[PDB]
């Protein structure tokens, strides 16, 4: 269930297996001939961690369907076999199968959340052959959802070759996305840590009480520099600090927490912060917040979706340069390292599950007996709800302690106004609120066409998150008519007395295209688009956030509607600014983190 | 009916009125208040000749609906009022209304063909106020055809503001497109000239007999330098030359023809050339030709569709640099000056009418009583056939003598496989063959989806001209499956034993986008697309021409499918080459004008 | 002296400390206040490994002068304190100072070669504060060499702010460039391994004898799959294999070598390959080789010079796509991981030292008493020779075993035709040949202006490596006059009877700029430039290699001559191909690895 971020400590090791592994594409006789038994023959090379799709040439490699085989030898000295040996795969996209010496030790479904296995038993001495098989197939049983044709459906479709058809607007990057590490710990070890914060704003000098639980199978506090200030015994626990330095947006502070438990020990950074909804206002530390930022992607060249800590730091630098304060993990949980970095740098995050494409109205829509099948058809619709809960389980269990995480997003653009939607999401929202020890807000990001009266989010969600494209897909290029439509729908959303924020809005823009009299796809049109939208946003005291789509240009599946990927970014794929980036920087510079329009 | 190209001669003048005129947009009280009576107030400035759409700023100006008013004063001395004064408007797009001193002297429908009026009667002495009103409205009665919504129909459509919606894929550039000149001539004057060529290939030294007619309301021959070689009297006439220098593709020769007729005289360049179809082979001068070139547009910045002789010469230079030999006047007759230039430089031309958009299946298709209305519905379909004939009349009457003109194109992508198509085009083809004194081939350019069995062009046309996009709109990005489909349809077209040529095929390509593993919209994909198509072309001895679409990027109406216009050009809008331009140059360099695959 | 690549084995661990460390810029009171003692206050964040220059915003950060402070806590359990604890800094650019708990444990000069220190003594238990201070200052004592003004010297120079002025044409990326890892090993351990190959081509089935030495402070062989085939005892040693699979260019093979030595063990991949010079011919495995490739940079966004294994694999993929076979480590030794990858993928490498900028004629040239100071002036010239030898020592000691390494490059563009040049390089070449157990060729890359009679490389070097820009800096834009000059100088180089190869030649090209009639900086001009140069290369049987400059666009110091960096790449900085990339791919496809022109 629970997984702490591995890190070197007094009692645990940490051996990063990152490097160039052996690699081979399934053909698809890989399992018949038991390639996991022996070392791979005719193997190519492949770095880890990284999506493999862009690291070789040819459409057959990039658009490969099925399995790939990673392989690498490992070896451990016996003088720590006394300890337990565990293998943490930070992420394998999508479906992983971990062999060792030819024996299937582990399986996992879920391309964006960590999972571990124990190695003490099957780790013979000498050099041991580790093989990881990675599958990329997506369908009605996976999150994200795979369709039956192109999402934008002219086009293709006449081919019998088996192919993935994403029901989502990003490229199906697969492989060992995130680091594969080996760490140790003593039999009887700290397995999970939880920390909540009851805090007091009555006083001019805010105090805070920190409850904690340390599941296991001394607790020291430290502040930034490491000046110790408190101590307690047992899995039991509480701290009383006065003169709390509140973790703030763009003004972070992380106390340290040292938990020694006999033969084992682990340190956890924690930020003291409060967040709660109050009618219109979205309060962080009992102050009226306003989101400024974007929906992002873990998308870089040529790593694909592979983790890129240099870019993560560069993205933060650009955000603080642009006077942003937040972003959403579109459309999947990001790496642990990026989440911890957001703690250090003080960026508000909207952590989202992998639940994109739970909407069978995209594309032409799948068909059965002539009839079109609704999204939540129990026999021919999505088969994802049970896996959907495991994702909510594993996600909250991983990022429960992050001060940056401010709200959970159950799904991106699901068919939330259709038959079966409420019964699908009600158990998910309930599980979301039951397992989050901090009871933070929950939402879902609403596709276009949704209204206040028809959205199951109008009831289940604490915050309304809209993806609206008035002036692009709907109204472009007449920004005046689009303005009227945006004001009309947005007014209707004020009926709920709930906070509203736009998590996505943008216009495809090819860096370099200009005109004094703007047309679609030019940098001028992009600025005018955001001008019109932001003008309507500023009219409604109940909109509490603007998040542009996207932060940067990113790769998608090929289609007539995608000009070498999605070009809605404020920055290019190599993080160079378009003209709209300087527009938002000037606008966001005058809008404060708190009390924008109260 | 007939209109000769005005040019300075011994008996006629030529006063180009080109310059900066007064200009004003209708609002739309222009005719109520009789703005044509007085000089215009609050007028802006506008050069002539030029499309006005891109010469000012603001969407309201560029997307203006309705009328505009040009105005300019003229004056003539009396010492040539003895002569007749005629005003030749080379082209006014679309509908022109010529006032003078407040009196409506002329009207014209047809935005791409010349028309004149006589000035002797209403030309008082002193300074006379000339006003031209230009209308841009397009609908089911105009050629090109105006629709009811965007041609690519997400989008727009919710606006009540009256707007043009082109049923064609280029921008509705309007205004005084081509020069407005004043020339003289004596009462009793040469009105029309016609020259045919019966020529003899029996001998090792080809001789030629030139019949001519000189309609009127001495005939001298001259060769290139001006060395005279023959003479004849009367409207009657014939010439017998031996050692003819045959006008060839990329090797032109223009004899001169001086026709003195009493008080009047006119000189006409003429090239001696033969063209006839023979089963598979397209013969020019009894040799098997092969078209190499493009579909072009009269499209430059910022002239819009306005005439641009510097670019016309530059385009020819680029064609001869690229080893091309031909192009089509997509999708309207081009300027006279460009046609005469093609005579001098020796470029084969496929002269096409303004009949684009005669196809109501584009867009969503217009609706009536729930029913969709077919293209040639007699009550709710196109109302263009009678105007369509006037266009065929005026066009052939203008370019009957050009040696470069090798074939006529009745329409671009009409609904030629629908009910009513044959009865619509049969009288048009008949008029085309009846009025062309040289009886040159006639065709229509067939939309995609057309087959040999279903196309009314399979019967009416001497040459089959296809617009196929296997590997772009149909099959992209799988070029292998697209190849199979292209070979399958092309084989079926060989059933007719007629010549086949592709007048359009291409892929949108944004100059600058590259990848080693190509995706759509990159320069690499564009090259691979043309490689696949050209490979299939070379397999069939009955394909006699490849014409890429387009020659250069050009402006279109705004839509999600158009990245700042149509990007299918081999060159950018400013005539800079994409990578595919060097590919075609290398391919066309090894393919000869004659006897490519015989 | 000797350093083996750390990797997990039966007896050693490997704990990658890569991650987000604490970071702070010196101001420059860092050492006065002993920031290394305590944890850093007001610290920012910084990932490791990566150059820090592009990971924050502002010119002051990017152009920082002096020191920066990395900091991170580490902890080790006692149950392996029995082993020795060593800290391998793969590279710290330029000058590193490693504190721990406040004590200076190590120092290092050399920004591109590894160095380690032992941790057993100063590693108290608990959490231990590790601090690394990095300096970026460059001058006449460092390799690469720092100047006194801009290398291209209009410009700047009027500022008193202390600044680095690279005497080289790449950006002064600094910080922890390459991974910082911790590995273990038993007291008494394998410290160094050396393997040579005496091999026999007499027989139709080539056999090979492998001598080896295992310095220390059982030996098993294995072949690709791991099928064992031989064994020997002692530091003593030899192997006799028959049916050797020769490591070939673009056809690699790596036998494995397992050396168990009591309590310790290490595995080394080795490729059996021969290389020797023979008059004109450059022989690899007794066959006449021909280099096809580029000079590269370890340069990516935003890592700067930081190691990027995803890009390294992508670069190899592009090379094999382009039909290249080799590259040079311009202008510094690359990462170990890239060298091992070249072993696996079979790319020929020209390993080069950090000796760039040993040439004081660049810029305006430094001045003293009015006099200009020559490069090797003993009082005011370069002070680098002794450090220069340590670089040759550490480099060969690291890459002595790589089969890909085929030739050593002592320096890039030194003032090799000046007074003092011979006495400067003679001891360096001697040290190069003395310490390389395989006695592979040695060279230096000759600046433009050098001739056969004036170059000290004409004598000291086994291969002549030229950097010539006929048609760019010299002759551009007249490629005809430039051709004459290139043929004239190249003919004169044939006087030596030695092999000649061009290690650099190119023309700055901004991706997107085109013209049918080419001008400098367009993609067309770049192709024509390489066409002219390659035409002259093919005329001389003694030129054995063409290596273009550069592989990809890369960052440089700002100057009027650098359009956002060096644009001479065949690919863009994000590895997208320019038109010249497809030219070289077509040319290199017809040129074989061996026997091109014999
Ligand atoms: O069309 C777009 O650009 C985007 O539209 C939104 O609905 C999706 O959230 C996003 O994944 C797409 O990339
Ligand atoms: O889609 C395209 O690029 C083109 O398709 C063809 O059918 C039309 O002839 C042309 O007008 C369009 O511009
Ligand atoms: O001028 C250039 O582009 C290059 O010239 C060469 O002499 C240098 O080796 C290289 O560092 C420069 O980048």
């Amino acid at each position: 269930n629970a997984m702490l971020y591995p890190v070197l400590t007094q009692s645990r090791l940490l051996s990063d297996l990152s490097g160039v592994w052996d690699f081979k594409l399934d053909n698809g006789k890989g399992f018949e001939e038991k390639w996991y038994e022996k070392p791979l023959k005719d193997a190519d090379t492949m770095p880890v961690p990284a999506s493999y799709n862009d690291l070789k040439e040819g459409t057959d490699f990039r658009d490969h369907y099925g399995w790939v085989f990673y392989q690498r030898n490992i070896s451990v000295p016996e003088y720590v076999k006394s300890q337990r040996i565990v293998l943490r795969c930070a992420a394998v996209t999508h479906y992983a199968m971990i062999y060792l010496n030819g024996k299937l030790i582990c399986e996992h479904k879920g391309g964006f959340l960590p999972f571990e296995v124990e190695l003490n038993d099957d780790l013979q001495d000498g050099d041991n052959l580790l093989t990881i098989a990675v599958n990329n197939v997506i369908d009605y049983t996976t999150l994200p959802v795979g369709g039956k044709a192109n999402m934008m459906s002219m086009g293709a479709g006449a081919s019998d070759k088996p192919q993935n058809n994403p029901n989502f607007d990003f490229f199906n990057y697969c492989g060992i996305t995130r680091p594969v590490k080996i760490y140790t710990t003593p039999e009887t070890y700290i397995n999970d840590i939880t920390v909540t914060a009851d805090i007091d704003f009555t006083k001019e000098e805010p105090s805070a009480v920190l409850n904690y639980n340390v599941e296991i199978k001394k607790v020291e506090l430290f502040d930034e520099e490491g000046t110790k200030l408190s101590e307690t015994e047992g899995s039991e626990g509480t701290f009383e600090i006065s003169n709390v330095r509140l973790w703030q947006p763009l003004n972070a502070y992380l106390y340290k927490i040292k938990v020694t438990a006999g033969q084992d020990v682990y340190t956890l950074p924690y930020g003291v912060r409060s967040v709660r909804v109050d009618g219109t206002k979205f309060l962080i530390n009992e102050k009226p917040f306003y989101f400024k930022g974007y929906g992002k992607h873990e998308d870089t060249f040529p790593n694909g979706r592979g983790i890129n800590l240099p870019m993560n730091t560069k993205d933060i630098s650009i955000m603080k340069w642009q006077h942003a304060n937040s972003f959403r993990t579109s459309h999947y949980p990001y790496s642990e390292e990026m989440m911890r970095l957001c703690d250090e740098e003080g960026i508000v995050v909207i952590d989202e599950t992998t639940a994109v494409g739970v909407n069978l109205q995209f594309g032409g829509g799948a068909n059965f007996g002539g009839e079109r099948i609704g999204t939540f058809d129990k026999e021919h619709g999505v088969q994802t709800q049970e896996h959907h809960k495991d994702v909510i389980r594993d996600l909250i269990s991983r990022d429960k302690n992050h001060a940056c995480v401010v709200m959970w997003s159950i799904a991106n653009e699901p068919d939330s106004a259709a038959e079966g939607a409420y019964d699908y999401f009600k158990p998910l929202y309930d599980l979301a609120r039951e397992l989050d020890p901090q009871k933070r807000p929950c939402t879902l990001v609403s596709v276009q066409g949704t209204t206040a009266d028809t959205d199951c989010s109008s009831q289940l969600s604490d915050v309304i998150c809209l993806n609206r494209y008035y002036g692009w897909y709907f109204g472009g290029p007449d920004l005046e008519v689009s303005e009227i439509g945006l004001r009309k729908e947005l007014s209707d959303w004020g009926k709920l007395g709930k906070p509203v924020m736009f998590t996505e809005y943008g216009a495809d823009t090819v860096s370099g295209l200009h005109d004094t009299t703007s047309v679609m796809y030019t940098e001028e049109y992009q600025v005018e688009y955001y001008e019109m939208n932001n003008k309507v946003f500023d009219e409604f005291d109940f909109v509490v956030g603007e998040q542009a789509w996207n932060f940067a240009d990113f790769a998608t599946s090929q289609s007539l509607l995608r000009v070498q990927g999605n070009k809605k970014g404020l920055f290019t794929r190599d993080r160079k600014p378009k003209m709209v980036a300087h527009y938002f920087r000037n606008r966001w510079s005058t809008i404060p983190e708190f009390g924008y329009k109260t």
